[PDB]
């Protein structure tokens, strides 16, 4: 670089978009509004005489119908257009066969990158480590991380002769490997590895916070994070901002002289990072979290940001295709799936078993629940389409599991008995027998042996009652938890898909709980 030069780098970045490409129904989000923006900040910057890198942290697969059903093309599409530089892997982009994650990198003009995932038969990494980028006469190099938890939660499929390795440890002979080859002038990591509070990842895989202070002090710029989902904005040192409000200040985490940032989900902020190098040194001059015209119960935070016509013309018709998909027959039933409110508020019904097997199968479950509530429409026997599975399960609910001692299974069951029927909380079981007496469970057992107090039993049900709904008692504030960021119709939508025709007298509840 030329001594003594200030340089103006600004890197934008968003994560864990989960086909988000379109706006919602009240307008908010979606990629055409992030082009406006984005477009925008280039063009403020371009006249500044700066930089600008848009980086992703990844998880750019899964949440929404209409990108699922056409595996994300829209998306990676949409983000050609928005300009990305280089995303990291997230988990959920091993959500699909690794034919279609190849095929999203042949679409994604911007490189795949992740440092830490490897062939195991060869000791290879899978794709590339890092990116180098010039700007103006400075090398910038991204270096891409995935969390080791990957192949870890829930059901793995898909991870043939593949692993996934420590992602600080990777991280440290990734710099080593830069600096003695490349001596970048700058180095950014984009991860997908999530931030926890004061480096307090519990039972999840280590994230950004932890890795930072153990890497050597200032030896990354910024880690553009994602994952765990949370716009980063420290309220108190080690303190993220809890219900942090679009269009307020935003102060990055900063651990071991490295910032930590992220935009929370969905494509709802483009974050802003200003950065001003000069002789090696980094220094970050701004930061924010800019709104992609979020609303509060319906007016913006900030300006509106126009559609861009040509994501418009870009994504319509993955838009128009993949809701005209939602019509088509993904499955069958032999009998009516009760769903009613008046069944599902009273008694187990099997709706409630089939979509709690779903559960089950997607997360590695041993049994699970969920509120009656939570089911809002039967099924008549006969053909089943995505619409469908939509108005039976309507809420966007994420499906989240539990690893729990048997102790705790039983004070959890005893406490979610306890709620009455004819109430919205009345609960639906799946795996789950006993006699209600006073009070007690009697007899309790899980898929027919009783439960050991001793053994570990994975619970699968929604964010919705882990989080406390309908007076279910908290587990997301527990260790062992896990938010797996399916969502719930889809869930239930693979499911009848994969596994019809549906017999549905497999569902039938014979009796296994009562109360007395
Ligand atoms: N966002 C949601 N996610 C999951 N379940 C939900 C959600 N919103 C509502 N429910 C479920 O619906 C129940 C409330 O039902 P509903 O909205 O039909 O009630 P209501 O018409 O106000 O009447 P009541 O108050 O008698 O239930 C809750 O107890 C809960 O189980
Ligand atoms: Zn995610
Ligand atoms: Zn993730």
């Amino acid at each position: 670089y030329e001594q003594d030069k200030t340089y103006k780098i600004t890197v934008l970045h968003t994560n864990d978009h989960h086909g988000h490409f379109w706006r919602n129904e009240y307008g908010e989000y979606g990629l055409a509004a992030q082009k406006t923006l984005v477009d925008g900040i280039r063009k403020e910057v371009a006249a500044e005489g700066g930089s600008v890198l848009l980086l992703s942290g990844g998880d750019i697969n899964t949440g929404v119908p209409e990108s699922d059903l056409q595996d994300a093309e829209p998306d990676f599409r949409g983000m050609n257009l928005v300009g990305y530089d280089a995303m990291a892997i997230g988990n959920h982009e091993f959500d699909n066969p690794l034919t279609v994650l190849r095929q999203q990198e042949k679409w994604a003009k911007f490189p795949l990158l992740s440092a830490n995932i490897y062939q195991k038969s060869t000791g290879e990494r899978l794709f590339k480590p890092w990116a180098l980028f010039k700007r103006q006469d400075l090398k910038i190099a991204v270096i891409g991380l995935t969390t080791d938890d990957t192949a870890k939660i829930g059901n793995p499929e898909y991870f043939t002769d593949i692993e996934f390795r420590k992602p600080a440890d990777e991280a440290k002979l990734v710099i080593q490997e830069l600096q003695q080859t490349e001596k970048p002038d700058i180095i950014i990591a984009a991860t997908h590895m999530g931030h926890y509070d004061n480096g307090e990842h519990g039972s999840n895989a280590p994230g950004d916070v932890e890795m930072a202070r153990a890497l050597p002090a200032g030896s990354l710029a910024m880690i553009v994070g994602g994952h765990s989902q949370d716009p980063v904005c420290m309220a108190a040192e080690n303190k993220k901002q809890v219900d942090y409000v679009p269009g307020t200040p935003c102060k990055p985490d900063q651990q071991n002289g490295i910032w930590i940032v992220q935009a929370h989900e969905w494509g709802k902020y483009v974050g802003r990072a200003d950065f001003e190098f000069r002789n090696g040194e980094m220094k970050m001059v701004n930061y924010q979290l800019i709104p992609v015209n979020l609303k509060k119960k319906r007016v913006l935070y900030t300006p509106e940001i126009a559609e861009n016509q040509q994501m418009i013309s870009l994504l319509s018709p993955f838009q128009n295709k993949g809701k005209a998909q939602l019509e088509v027959k993904i499955g069958e039933t032999n009998g009516r799936l009760e769903g009613d409110r008046d069944k599902v508020r009273f008694v187990q019904t099997n709706m409630g078993r089939l979509i709690l097997a779903a559960q089950m199968d997607r997360t590695g479950a041993d049994f699970a629940v969920m509120s009656g509530g939570g089911i809002r429409d039967s099924i008549e026997a006969g053909d089943i389409s995505y619409k469908n599975v939509l108005k039976v399960q309507p809420f966007g609910n994420v499906v989240v599991y539990a690893d729990m001692t048997g102790k705790e299974v039983i004070d959890y069951l005893t406490a979610v008995a306890q709620m009455k029927p004819d109430s919205g909380a009345y609960p639906q079981f799946a795996n789950v027998s006993f006699v209600a007496k006073d009070g007690k469970l009697n007899d309790l057992k899980i898929k027919g042996e009783p439960v050991d107090p001793a053994k570990t039993y994975r619970m699968a049900t929604l964010n919705f009652n882990a989080t406390g709904g309908d007076g279910y008692p908290r587990l997301d504030n527990k260790p062992g938890y896990v938010n797996t960021g399916f969502i719930d119709a889809e869930v239930l939508k693979a499911y009848i898909q994969k596994s019809s025709p549906l017999d549905v007298s497999v569902y039938e509840p014979k009796g296994e709980v009562s109360w007395q």
